[PDB]
């Protein structure tokens, strides 16, 4: 299957693991935010879902599928490969629902669906956007989708930022410093210093931050999924051209996303953005090995490239460069471990 | 091999992923208890290594390897299975050992050694002693030591002992009561309540506690590595007879490990128990899913059954009777997923 | 003579130019525990000037010949090499004391007196204690002693203790740093980090500081000026073994010292220690270019080697080990440019 | 040679000591204005530089000459008489530019150099210009550069302005002050009051200060790097003619200084003007001994006479009068020995 030929099964047995445990559901369903945004995007557009058929892809416990059946859809086929397709099956009899729910356990990319939907609906968002490779999964599903179809969500904003954050960056270089001991229990470490700041710098860091500490206006990518084929999202490639409203110590780029569902009725946003109230998403730094220092006026320019890998997630090349100076830093991090900061 | 035939590949990969980094070994490096006591019992034993061959089970680092130079070892066999093997050889040659430790990158079961040695150091000890069944791996090494070869550690007692905590137990409902409501967003979710509690019983509870909650004394498994053979722990069968100290509540058993390194000159303990100074082992409490009162004088007798699967763990089977009242619990835990709840 | 076979003239020229200035002995006259403490002792102990000859050894100013003069000293040769001679001549004429205190310019080692005196008094103390290698004058003035004649300082104890201070220790490593930049205006610094951690860390400290960051009681090393000779200065060799009271990072060792004027009617101690009025002295650190782990009840040994050097000051070697686990730090410091951190 | 001849060679091992730190490199380094501007003229004059010989005089670090190989450069040989010659050297290494950059240890009156220079690049400027006297270092230079040769800088302005600052003119009083008591711990230090002043008044005071204090528009006296001999700066006799905006006590001169880099596409102005951005030149206060009293519109006029010393500083004479009032004052200071203000 397409799933398989671009996923470790290694990856994927702990992927769908994890997302088998009613505890992990809880804490997503106890995001009111990105809860109450996803039904209200639904509800307030009802007639986008009324008598339509409809396809959720990775329903977990089926919440998505429920707001749908509350908007009128004649007909949801949920698809979800954990072992949380049993829980929901669960729930759609316990509501009164097994007319219109219709639970289908396996992948998308793998299952069989009886016909082709109006419109699909998913949280295929990860980290940072892009992480856990899942809006491959979301446009994959596209072939069951009607001309006329729509996607919910519809697009998605990536918006990045040049930040400035000393602790953030004496924190994880102290870390990387244990192995810059000349005599723990009198071995000598300090070889393996470059490859432990190497590791440690390569950790994005999800928590969340003030505002204050962004030093120019985002720029923003955004993904048409209605356009958009999976082959897209195997290469990212996010120039950037910032320019500096302050001038200091640029610690590395600040990351977060919006999601637009662009109903026949109303937009609806749902945003994780430092400016608006955290979600679970929270938002996303990377770090560079060294800050760049830079006047207000100067201009910030590069490029962040994802390249996605078999772990489910992207490898992120980062190079960004003060264009007066010629000042340039380089990192890769690895999407798939970051480091969850967030107390 | 045996390391392949009793191990999901899945698991397999992710394990030693872990292990690969840095970060990792720092965690373990620096858990003070640890790595000292490994030291002064190599140390202050310095005749079981001075000027004899030795091995080294899962190396890291490179560490205990190091303290056996420190001891005076004529040379040093190092197999250790992640990339963590790269770093190690670097840290030989680094500290100018290249001469006496030989780094030999595979698994145990599987590399070729080309001698016999005196002695076998390495630190195989996970949650409650047995989680991660690196212990079989360490005993598998035999086949490579000296017929009056000695073990570091040499022996391991597993502690089991009866607890009161009305908190931790009210606290698995408080979390799964999530689920028992009538219209989550318009969804009843009541239905699968019963499914979170039993989810959040099967965890193993990692943290530490006053000692005060124990209710009897605790009653010793002992495993002698010496003798033990790899098969020894597949099924693990723990009885226990509890004479109660206290009156009251009890709510499960809780775990915790005792290590010694036997030497020729002095006998060192490593202790994980709650009367002694934490350890990143915390210690294990298992929930009864019923709580069974008993008074002082009162007998708790039952049987701790661990099965170990091919997740490199162990599924916990515990059953206890109040003899004088006749009153029975049991629960069925699952090692591999634990609850990690230290604050 | 003997000053100027121990000094380069570019030193000894920089060296008096600097204690030519007005400015710079009003600053030393305004450290009023200092000043004060030094009147105290040579006023309470009147008895040993009373009618007695008196030599100054660097008069400077004058002020601690005129304290001889106020407790009845006889004669007062005031020895002084830089211009400050002319303005002390100029305040023995003002105050009308021209039969008492006689100004003799030159350096201590090359005039020539025409008695023997009963006492010698003098400032010699640097920053921790032997920096400006004056105390070598001081010892080397004995050879105008009267047998049995006494010594004002009569004897100096410098103590030495680790100490905590990650911020001092992050200061110093940010600042060496600069030299880790990989593209600075688009140059690579990098290859000189080594030497930038090097040249920063060689410079003492000298600024005060909390006693709460000590973590051992302090050792002592005594200098007897009535029985030492100016050679025994050359070379000093300081062993320590400290026991450390508190568990923690060790950055370093924190240096002050004590001078007691023994005389006939009572002892005067001037202290520089951190549980004292602060002095223009203050404190002096060595940081360890890595901290040194140690729990409480563990032994910080080492030494700490001062060899005195042309510039008229000491290349500084602490070697320190904490027993227990074989962790060794070594630094090496140049006393003679300190950075000064105070304020 | 013609440096140590002008030259006192004391003055000669401080000076180049003081510059073989890598925190003195870092400091001037860490001057965005200084930095940026040098490579902002470079750069931008690429056609000067473009397969162009240069010769960086006193290269430091090596800074420049890489701006330089930025600029397209086809050699460059960077003249270093510091022991900063090998971290140049380092880094002319790790950069793998030894096909262009020839670092050559000595002072540049000493060294011999192959060939003639189509452009010499430096930053030998001092405060208020001319200290340190290593502009003569880099006119010294032109030996070595050929007829239609050019120089980076071009130009040199040193600017004078009268101030009024009147607490800074009671400051030093203040000071001296001190001296003037009848009884410090018993002594009469009145004596030495007139000495104290002179002292404070003979020291030019190096910090900055509001515009505002400023009273005329500032006096120019330029030097054309081109067109200048060595032997011009032994001698700078700067006459002035103030056209007073403000009413007031004048209390002395203020200086600063520019430099321009006059390239073939365009010419880039430094500037250490109080109305520009601070730089670590600061800018220098000379006091006159008594203050004149001006009206705007009046003319203050007279001249300041810099004459070079051997301790590569400038005695400087001040007479200035106020012309429709015959009220003169005059000073005499050491540039050598100024006095750090800045706070
Ligand atoms: N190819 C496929 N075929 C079928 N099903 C698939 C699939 N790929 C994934 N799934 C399934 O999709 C679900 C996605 N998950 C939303 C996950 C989005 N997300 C990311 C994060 C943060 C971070 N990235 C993380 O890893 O936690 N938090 N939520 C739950 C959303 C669902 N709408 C719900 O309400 O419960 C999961 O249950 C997963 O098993
Ligand atoms: N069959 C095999 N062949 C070769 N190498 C093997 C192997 N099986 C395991 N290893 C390797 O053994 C190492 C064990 N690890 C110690 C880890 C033990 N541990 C348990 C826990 C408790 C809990 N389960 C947890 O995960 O923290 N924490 N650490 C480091 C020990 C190291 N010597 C040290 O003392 O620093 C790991 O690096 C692992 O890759
Ligand atoms: N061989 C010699 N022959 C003749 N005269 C000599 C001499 N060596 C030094 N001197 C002279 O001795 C004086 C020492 N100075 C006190 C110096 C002690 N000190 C150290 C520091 C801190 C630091 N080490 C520093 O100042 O660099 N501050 N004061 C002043 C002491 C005098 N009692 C006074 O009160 O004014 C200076 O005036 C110096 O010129
Ligand atoms: N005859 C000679 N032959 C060879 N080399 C020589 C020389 N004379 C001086 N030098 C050397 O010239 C260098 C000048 N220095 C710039 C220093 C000038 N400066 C003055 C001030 C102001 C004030 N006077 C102060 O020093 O505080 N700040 N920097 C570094 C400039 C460097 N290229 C840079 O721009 O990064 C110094 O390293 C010095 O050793």
């Amino acid at each position: 299957s397409v799933f398989s030929e671009r996923t470790e099964e290694s990856s994927a047995v702990q992927y769908f693991q994890f997302y088998g445990y009613l505890s992990q559901q809880q804490n997503m369903m106890q995001d009111y935010v990105r809860t109450g945004t996803y039904q209200r995007a639904i509800l307030q557009n009802h007639t986008d879902f009324k008598d339509k058929i409809v396809l959720d892809v990775g329903c977990g416990s089926g919440i998505l599928s429920f707001f749908a059946a509350q908007a009128g859809a004649r007909k949801i086929y949920a698809v979800e490969a954990s072992t949380m397709a049993q829980h929901a099956e669960v729930l759609v009899k316990s509501n009164n629902l097994t007319d219109r729910i219709v639970v289908i356990p396996g992948k998308v990319e793998e299952v069989s669906l009886p016909e082709q939907v109006d419109i699909i609906i998913s949280e295929p968002m990860g980290y940072m956007l892009f992480n856990e490779r899942m809006l491959e999964s979301y446009l994959h599903a596209k072939k069951y989708l009607k001309p006329s179809g729509n996607m919910f969500p519809t697009i998605g904003d990536v918006h990045l930022a040049p930040f400035t954050d000393e602790q953030l960056y004496m924190e994880q270089f102290t870390k990387a410093n244990f192995w810059y001991q000349p005599s723990f229990h009198g071995v000598d470490l300090s070889a393996l210093r470059g490859a432990a700041v190497d590791e440690y710098f390569r950790q994005p860091v999800v928590d969340t931050f003030d505002i204050r500490i962004l030093m120019a206006k985002s720029v923003k990518y955004t993904v048409n999924f209605l356009e958009a084929k999976e082959g897209d999202l195997h290469r990212i490639e996010i120039p950037f051209k910032f320019h500096m409203l302050h001038s200091g110590l640029v610690h590395g780029l600040a990351f977060w996303f919006d999601v637009a569902f662009i109903g026949s009725i109303m937009t609806v946003w749902l945003s994780t953005a430092p400016t608006e109230p955290l979600t679970h998403w929270y938002q996303v730094r990377c770090l560079f090995q060294s800050p760049l220092f830079a006047k207000a006026g100067d201009t910030l320019s590069g490029t962040c490239l994802l390249i996605a890998n078999k772990r489910q997630s992207y490898d992120i090349s980062i190079v960004a460069q003060v264009d007066q100076t010629g000042s340039k830093s380089s990192n890769l991090l690895d999407l798939k471990n970051p480091f969850f900061r967030y107390t």
